[PDB]
């Protein structure tokens, strides 16, 4: 949600920018500061604390009268912080890039997720240096993979496959920016290598998405993989696609909605996502989301008997 | 499981029988008795607290050195056994059934729920003195009538129809017998009176059935009423419907098994229990229990669909 | 070991004496008080909260500087002179007596249990109004009865035959006067009824005495009860035995011990108390506690090895 | 009773094996992954977290519905799981021994009483680096020594001769795999140093034996030291030293069973074994286990008298 | 140091006055009142919950900003005040005496202490409803008696003589006024009937407050009980009897200083309370109490001597 | 109390002796080891923990039936043991000396004092590193210096002269050997530097001596300094100082008892130590610390009054 400039700012080295953190106190002495509408876009001087965000970015902190930011004064943001910031001092930025590569939108789950797995002693984030470089660089936008297993957000393995691998989103129990809902579940599909996946894995993993996870929808925002929601939350999900792709007439991204497999989306996902995809209007878009239908809409007839066989012995 | 001997013993008033509790501490002092084998059937006097029940009724509690008893030492113990002995001295027992009626076999856990239930200031079992005895004595085995939801065990409503009461059965946190197992789910459906159901309801009680509880199978053990239990469970369940039905040889109770409504009954479970009736022996019988099978067996064809789309809006 | 007056004092009521307890703030104030020695013993009178025992009971109360005495500042302190003086009210005094029934040497151990025995709402101390009568005359000293299973001490019983009892004495985990030593375990065997016990029941007793309780001689007293005491101890009971048997020349009670089946007592013990009964000096007597010797002191040989064979099966 | 498998893998080294451990969330992976029966011989590959036992040891971790497995993810695992990868990669391993080193049965319990050993800062296992080497090599299987008190298993000394030493082994405050009936209790009784014992010695160990430890038996397993069990097991035993004794027609061990000192065995366990020795049946074996008899089965008679004097001064 | 007025107000009953308490949460909505300078002296009505003291009773109440009041807000200040009026509705008051017995001087701790005496089932407070009555008119101001040991204030007897009585107040840890001082320490002598006091008991008195209280100064503020007080006080309590004696101008109380026993007294405060009775004024009157001198002020020389060689023995 | 030889062993380096100290698990395994009578002179050999200390020290550690030995099971313990063995290995011992350094009787409670000194950061133990030798030599009494107040025992300093030091032994809160009464206090002055005092200092110590501890008598226990304790002790301190002298028949040390200040010490405690030093018995001794007297005990008249009066002002 936040941008990247609540967390870090440039500082030039004479050859290319480094970038530094920020302090909790020197934010919330900017929270109370008094500044002209001529100086809301340059960074706060705190005099004592140092440099602080632009003033522009009140609304975006846990104040008192506030909820809807992030728990800034938590030992989680410094270290989000320091990730962002060993992340793009790797990547080096010219002097016409930084206006555009701390205005990008991230999800700061996503971020506390790979702190979380890079400190995991038995991880592997933990032991290679360049795969927590490609996580976080794919995790800001400065990347052109698609994230995978290896390099996947995180939280806890229900399901692996010899090709798929499910995890457990654990947004509840976060710091930085938890979910408030206290019914929150929700999980994710990724991918263990960038391959075609073969026929017999696809079939292991539809028979326990049916099993086991039946109240949930398969869904996908358009990157490379599937997301578990349930079918409560689908309208404000549709809702939240179609924002960023019509958001995205400001092209500084290409919008390259991968649909993936049709025979694991959800049918009715799958064609209002290819309507919005061939470039019609939202209400007859959502038409097809909201439209009952069981025209062959179960490819491998006859899983869920068997699972109740397999059970019963 | 234990017996109604256990709780109670028989004091002749001279027109006809009482029934009094026994004393945890006169319990505790038979367990360290020394009676020889002449005196195990006759009730013992534990000279400071009273009659205790008979030594052959050793491995009954929980002892030191034994788990599958029941924890007599708590005060629900006392509650069951003052339950047991108001409902026996309503009905009168005469000098030739003493014998018969403290060696049937009772459900402790039935019993303890009744008494959860009548201690509610805001259940009908705490005004009305008459279901109490009604219940009771449906739970004992005096009675003739069929358990419906005013005289039910009891637990959790999580789902009411017009006709239906879905009860979960909260057997984790009882105190006189509690399931050890901490994996333990389980349903039950107790119908609200007795007469024909109508159509429009068994199609509300099956659609929640199969969307909510969907690794959960329907069966039933010979009362009216059905009980929901999950699948890796269904063979156990079999070996002990089975016991029963063959012990009763013993002709002290016709075993009139009321196979309910087939299209709620799990289809392999109406197979077996048909079976079992029709007089097949065991291992012919639980064949019928594992055979894979999906010949018209979904008699209400598209109903999961129609709760997906209802939950979407 | 301390005498009734701690307890009581006598007020006379123009036909006969009542009797009224103390208070523990009257005697607080006694301990301070600074009386000269014409009036020690004549009993304190604490103008604030009323009569306080004589000053020469000094060292008879826990002080600061003393651990001798017994914790008068608790609420079991009342409840036992409370059950001392409704037990005295009973029997009526004489003017020629009080001076004789203040000055008798009770247990305050026994006391304090046969309180344990009587708030035990499933006793029948707590339902018998002469049972408890009875209970506390023998154990004041103004009875001539024995003590059996019924009036006992109490306790826990540990074994149960049909003509013996064992208690396990819990003198750690009491008020009054507990046991400091936290090293102390102590039995004791009461007869269930006055009357000549038969010879299966004797074997029954010594095959459990040899088999649980090794480690522990059986003496007595005087009195009509066993006593179960590890060796280690066997010598100060000893010389607790024989003080109270020459403390007895001040004929107020006539020294008749009672030497029970030596089948059972420890043949060591036996010659001692035999030696001590006929009137020989201590030394002497004492010589016979320590001489090693195995002549014929096994009348039911081959006891072990069946319980061992019971047990393996 | 696991393998070694479910604690280390080997990786081939270009000149031997190296032994590596696992990671307790590489296991908790492989208990919900999906893999067909051609691989369950082959380790897993958790992508996250590393090489993972093979499906095949599913059965043998504590999961959800599951507790007769081990403990791993407890902070003990890993050490134990250190220890034999630590004792493994001494003893350097061929190319042809893998197959037959990993397959082993230990007793994990073993295991982690030398890593309770080990850590003590005034033991000597914490100083010398070869002992624990050889304590570790005896407890796998790949070493043709006696396990002696220098070399022991451990627990807390109770009794300690010129040639003896009792150890009471505390296996209900374990981690990996504590012992849960409540009511454990045992002992064992391991030579000091492997030499012919005098006659002096043997005395002063079975009048111990016979007066604390008298409600239990002296019995042996087949190598170098005593087992002090309470009768009410000795049943248990017997068939469990049955099977391994005739699960030994796989020669990879030969089953040398060391019929220790007459004079401490059990008579009817010395008779016993003896004839399992000589190739008899289980059923005529376990007959004289439960034959009753004392035809000299004493050998040192006149001792629990003696300890009695010796206690009573 | 509060009037009774701040406990209680009179409602006429059309014979004579009664008195009834006030409740706190009457006087915290009279702290928070606007009134002006006409009704500082009429009672105060909270519409909510009744009447409440004058507003010139402001400063004797805790507020926030306030620690020398009083804590109206415990429960114990509601007992005090029913005690008041249970005190003044048995004495009459008529038309002419409201605006005199509302204004008197009281000490609160007298009072407190009073209460905690009533409440102590083994007092006589807590039985003679006379006594109780008795003694809270003499600390209100309305008796012409003495205050002797059966009507003393209250504490805890840490001597008692035959004509004497030490009570150690405990101020510190009362809820209505305690003393703020942590090092507050002060004991009161009481004597037991109002008579002469013989000469053996004036030298047991003396030998007990040379020997344990020797830093603590004998001194008396008038009425007939000495209070023990540490030297570094008595200085204030020589400035505070003083005021008190010349603040009684105002002829409601004739001050007759009752000098007790000179053999007891401080001679130096003997000496000052001499002079300040016999009219001399305040510089003249101290001048006798910082005078060094030692002529024969040790009237029974050879105690300390006694009490020592005592307690060697 | 305990010897040298509890806490610390001689091991030959083939030059002289090192030392080396305990380890309590070893100690532990000595209380149940069974060594015959030839054996109890020489160190034991637990096989697994090492060296331990003989077994004729049996009853000298807090076993389960003993409370008068020391808690070595404490980590106190074994900083005490590292001090004796520091302060010995500097000390160079002989082959014919080891027999008679371990063989010293020592007080453990000022050697845990002397602990307590050399932790404290802000002590001069902490830094100076030939004070604490010196320190440690003069409490194992291979030393021939005074105990002064630079190397004294400690406590906590309640009064300071220019030549004399009072300190306040807390032996309540000790962990290797504490105080078991409940009501221990006492004090002990140390001088400042050996050499001649003055008479002006001599005054200042006698005028807080006799003012604020008054219950208490200053004696002498033969070396240079007083101790301050309660009179009711003299007693028990008297039996204990003239075992020591007596007990010096045996001449290892040189009895000379150093008589201090007559002005200082109590009179009968200086004429019974008088007495004893010249050489008379008991009986006659302890005669003269009962005897009554007054004849010139006050050398310093008019102390007690000077307090007084400084106080009031």
């Amino acid at each position: 949600m936040a941008e990247l400039a609540c967390f870090c700012y440039p500082h030039l080295e004479n050859d290319s920018y480094k970038f530094i953190p920020f302090n909790n106190l020197a934010i919330k002495a900017m929270l109370t500061a008094k500044v002209d509408k001529k100086d809301m876009d340059k960074f706060y001087d705190s005099i004592i604390y140092g440099i602080a965000p632009p003033p522009q970015f009140k609304k975006r902190y846990n104040t008192n009268d506030n909820s809807r930011g992030m728990n800034f004064e938590t030992i989680m943001f410094t270290k989000v912080a320091m990730l962002i910031c060993e992340a793009l001092n790797s990547l080096k930025v010219t002097q016409a890039n930084v206006s555009n590569v701390l205005s990008r939108v991230v999800s700061i789950r996503h971020l506390e997720n790979l702190v979380i797995r890079k400190e995991n002693p038995q991880d592997i984030l933990f032991h290679s240096k360049d795969l927590l470089l490609k996580s976080t660089l794919i995790a800001i936008g400065q990347s052109k993979e698609i994230e995978t297993t290896i390099t996947a957000e995180g939280g806890e393995i229900v399901f692996q496959n010899a090709a798929f691998t499910m995890w457990k989103l654990t947004y509840l129990e976060h710091q930085l920016m938890p979910i408030l809902d206290q019914n929150f579940i929700e999980y994710k599909v990724t991918l263990n290598e960038d391959k075609p996946i073969s026929d017999v894995h696809v079939k292991e993993l539809v028979a326990e998405l049916r099993w086991q996870y039946n109240k949930f929808a398969v869904i996908t925002h358009g990157k490379g993989h599937y997301r578990i929601v349930k079918y409560s939350s689908v309208a404000n999900h549709a809702d939240r696609v179609y924002a960023t792709f019509k958001s995205n007439v400001k092209t500084g991204v290409n919008n390259d909605f991968n649909l993936l497999d049709q025979r694991i989306i959800w049918q009715n996902w799958y064609a209002f996502t290819s309507s919005m995809k061939q470039g019609n209007t939202l209400d007859v878009c959502k038409r097809l989301l909201f439209q009952k239908m069981k025209p062959e809409k179960n490819p491998f007839k006859g899983l869920s008997t068997d699972r109740k066989m397999d059970e019963v012995s």
